[PDB]
């Protein structure tokens, strides 16, 4: 039978119209994190879920194109893609790392990356990954990923290991592969 679709085909035709910088690994990273449906699905805090993590222009029981589960998809990859340039120097870092970065965003939006709030502070911060990337750190940036693995305020499994998986990319080519 068929529901689920391929993120295999949904990276070459996203790769294909030459907007999204993300490479091949972090589509990679991004899709199989949160899989490939045709058929939308409830997440807890119930809101419906389209393709491959997406939300928007979500109608129950509508079935979607292959092409324009791709379509959702470029547009959650480039507004990602913007956080990472607008606020975290995307444009001077290496593709992992911005890849990396990318599926961050994707996954915990923008504002959670560049701000946490400090309850000792009794304030929003910048946070130490925002800094590190300010400052072309890219090595420093990449370690703190794992600092993004809290939902409601508990750390959950799936985002360690999501985080991680981040970071891996993020730093290849950084630091001695081996």
């Amino acid at each position: 039978g068929g529901a689920i679709c391929a993120i295999a085909v949904m990276i070459t035709i996203v790769m294909g119209n030459g907007n999204v910088r993300t490479n091949q690994a972090g589509l990679e990273l991004i899709g199989n994190a949160e899989g490939c449906r045709r058929d939308p699905y409830m997440c807890p805090a119930g809101v419906w879920t389209d393709g491959i993590g997406n939300t928007h222009g979500v109608t129950p029981g509508v079935r979607k194109t292959d092409q324009q589960i791709a379509a959702d998809w470029e547009k959650n990859i480039l507004i990602a893609e913007r956080c990472i340039n607008q606020h975290f120097r995307g444009k001077d870092m290496p593709d992992n790392a911005f890849s990396a970065m990318t599926s961050a965003a994707f996954n915990m939006g923008c504002n959670s990356l560049r701000t946490y709030y400090s309850k000792a502070r009794g304030m929003r911060v910048e946070t130490s990954i925002h800094k590190w990337a300010q400052k072309g750190e890219w090595v420093n940036m990449c370690n703190h990923l794992p600092d993004f693995v809290n939902s409601n305020g508990v750390p959950l499994r799936g985002l360690k290991i999501r985080r991680e998986k981040e970071r891996q990319l993020c730093l290849t080519g950084l630091v001695n592969e081996h």
